[PDB]
């Protein structure tokens, strides 16, 4: 493309190339093409509509997840502030989301569900074995990318929810502070896993989230939980939205689950 060879904008340090080139957009995001100039590899160039407390908070959050390398967690390489917006680089994951990508599809087949949910466990289990662990909280079919062309499945947006009951003037501080263990990714996980194994969204026979929230704080699952037809996927699930924390599978339980081993390969035809 002639887009392709004529850069829009630079990095504060030069690393970066944008390229008038729209991968995807959201409410929050508008993604385009970029360019590693220190190795030529392709990036997204990720744009973002804060007190110098937020701001040094957010220089040092991104100072770590520059650390975090791992095949199945998308990669970050920098951020600033351009006047105006924020602009974050990461690695480029061509098909977007997982979300997007079902919609394409009827029905999953066994042997990518198995594939996806295996490499969606290797990240978070990465992600709770670093020291100190890191929780994703916010784990969802939109925020876990795939590239089409390898199948490679990481879970992205890393961060990206915590950069954007009583009274107020009464209120200890603590009391904003959220803590948060492996077992709300578990949570997330078996929702995902649901969403995939159904090609549905769970507990859309709700209309708002107070609905689910009677629904989550009961302990009743989504209709789509039924519609399961394989028992065994029905069962993991099960363990993995159990409404008692203490209940539910680990990380490693599920990651050493027979269900989730690989297979010998396709047999050639
Ligand atoms: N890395 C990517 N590659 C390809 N498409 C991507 C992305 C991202 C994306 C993925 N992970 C991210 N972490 C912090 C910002 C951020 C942005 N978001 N998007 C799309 C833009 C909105 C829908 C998905
Ligand atoms: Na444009």
């Amino acid at each position: 493309m002639e887009a392709e060879m004529k850069a829009v904008a630079t990095s504060p340090s030069g690393r970066f190339l944008k390229f008038d080139i729209e991968l995807g957009r959201g409410a929050f995001k508008t993604v385009y093409k970029g360019l590693d100039t220190e190795t030529w590899v392709e990036v997204a160039w990720c744009e973002l509509q804060l007190t110098k407390a937020e701001q040094q908070r957010f220089k040092e959050e991104a100072e770590m997840l520059k650390g975090l390398q791992h095949p199945n967690i998308v990669r970050f390489y920098d951020s600033w502030e351009s006047i105006k917006c924020i602009v974050l680089v990461t690695e480029l994951m061509t098909s977007g989301t997982l979300k997007t990508y079902l919609k394409r599809f009827k029905v999953m087949k066994p042997k990518v569900l198995r594939s996806w949910c295996r490499q969606i466990l290797k990240g978070l289990q990465f992600l709770h074995t670093r020291t100190p662990p890191i929780i994703h909280r916010d784990l969802k079919c939109d925020n876990i990318f795939i590239t089409g062309p390898t199948g490679s499945v990481k879970i992205g947006d890393l961060g990206l929810a915590t950069l954007m009951i009583g009274t107020p003037e009464f209120m200890a501080p603590e009391m904003y502070e959220e803590h948060y263990d492996e077992s709300v990714d578990v949570y997330a996980f078996g929702m995902c896993m649901l969403e995939m194994a159904t090609s549905e969204y769970p507990y859309s026979e709700c209309q708002n989230a107070a609905q689910i929230y009677r629904k989550v704080t009961s302990g009743i699952k989504p209709a789509s939980f039924n519609k399961v037809t394989d028992p065994e996927v029905k069962e993991i699930i099960e363990g993995c939205i159990r409404q008692n924390k203490s209940e539910r599978l680990s990380i490693r339980d599920l990651l050493n689950h027979a269900f989730f081993a690989e297979d010998t390969g396709l047999r050639v035809e």
